[PDB]
């Protein structure tokens, strides 16, 4: 959603959880 870590948080989008 709004965070930088290593996880992404979708399969698609390039997005992570804080």
């Amino acid at each position: 959603s709004i965070g930088d870590s290593g996880l992404r948080e979708s399969m698609s989008s390039q997005t992570y959880w804080p």
